C-alpha cells in the first residue's frame, strides 16, 4: 500500500531539508570511528609484549 504516513513523515519531510547539516556531520563520524582506529592501532604495537 502507497502509505508515506503523511501525519509526521510529511512535517518531518520539511526539517529534512537541512542542506546546511549534511556535510559536517559525517566529517564528525570520522572523528568518532577514525579516532578509534589511531588508538587501537597503539593497543595493538604496544600489547604485543613479544
Amino acid at each position: 500500500a502507497e502509505g508515506d504516513d503523511p501525519a509526521k513523515a510529511a512535517f518531518n519531510s520539511l526539517q529534512a531539508s537541512a542542506t546546511e547539516y549534511i556535510g559536517y556531520a559525517w566529517a564528525m563520524v570520522v572523528v568518532i570511528v577514525g579516532a578509534t582506529i589511531g588508538i587501537k592501532l597503539f593497543k595493538k604495537f604496544t600489547s604485543k609484549a613479544s
